[PDB]
């Protein structure tokens, strides 16, 4: 099945998921010179004061921090979005080296990692029905650069020892995703897809311009996770990013001058 190695990596995905070569795949390179300011964009509203985290899971491709999405508790709206999208989980993509790791790139620049806060459109009732719709998801993407530690990341980094291998999960309550946000909510937005199989084309991407800084020690701990299950040969969970895909007939809009 799919993964990020030589024989099952991104160049192979299209055989099981032909949408891999579809018309609105993600990620893409954001050419900042070509991304037009759109003064009709509303400010983004990120309302995470009532977020209820539940659990963290190593799913063999990344780790997901999961939220109770059974009530309107942590929602994204405004910006490019019509209506209300509810937070369901966040995860990251990262590199074996600080010079790569992000999925989106900015004028071909790769960041060390990229955080994806995944939300589903509440008009669709739940996640599973939302991913059958072309406007079912909104993913807020945030770049990570290596420098100063991100204090708000440390509770995630500290729990990783307990979910080293595929299939492991751990209780992960009372985690506040507000601590992962940069100061500015200036963003680029375009229509795309999940960046992992099934690669569904349901996503309004909202990618923040301002990265957060994490320490070298924080990212090194991400790289000690494993793609394999317990009792299998160790394969470090690194380079779980898909490269940039063709922009095709899409425009990237900027929320800022
Ligand atoms: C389930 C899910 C949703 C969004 C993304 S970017 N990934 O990678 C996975
Ligand atoms: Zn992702």
């Amino acid at each position: 099945h799919w993964g990020y190695g030589k024989h099952n990596g991104p160049e192979h995905w299209h055989k099981d998921f032909p949408i891999a070569k579809g018309e609105r795949q993600s990620p893409v390179d954001i050419d900042t010179h070509t991304a037009k300011y759109d003064p009709s964009l509303k400010p983004l509203s990120v309302s995470y004061d009532q977020a209820t985290s539940l659990r963290i899971l190593n799913n063999g491709h990344a780790f997901n921090v999961e939220f109770d999405d059974s009530q309107d508790k942590a929602v994204l709206k405004g910006g490019p979005l019509d209506g209300t999208y509810r937070l369901i989980q966040f995860h990251f993509h990262w590199g074996s080296l600080d010079g790569q790791g992000s999925e989106h790139t900015v004028d071909k620049k790769k960041y060390a990692a990229e955080l994806h806060l995944v939300h589903w459109n509440t008009k669709y009732g739940d996640f599973g029905k939302a991913v059958q719709q072309p406007d079912g998801l909104a993913v807020l993407g945030i770049f990570l650069k290596v420098g100063s530690a991100k204090p708000g990341l440390q509770k995630v980094v500290d729990v990783l020892d307990s979910i080293k291998t595929k299939g492991k999960s751990a209780d992960f309550t009372n985690f506040d995703p507000r601590g992962l946000l940069p100061e500015s909510l200036d963003y680029w937005t375009y229509p795309g897809s999940l960046t992992t199989p099934p690669l569904l084309e349901c996503v309004t991407w909202i990618v923040l311009k301002e990265p957060i800084s994490v320490s070298s020690e924080q990212v090194l701990k991400f790289r000690k996770l494993n793609f394999n299950g317990e009792g299998e040969p160790e394969e470090l969970m690194v380079d779980n990013w898909r490269p940039a895909q063709p922009l095709k007939n899409r425009q990237i809009k900027a929320s800022f001058k």
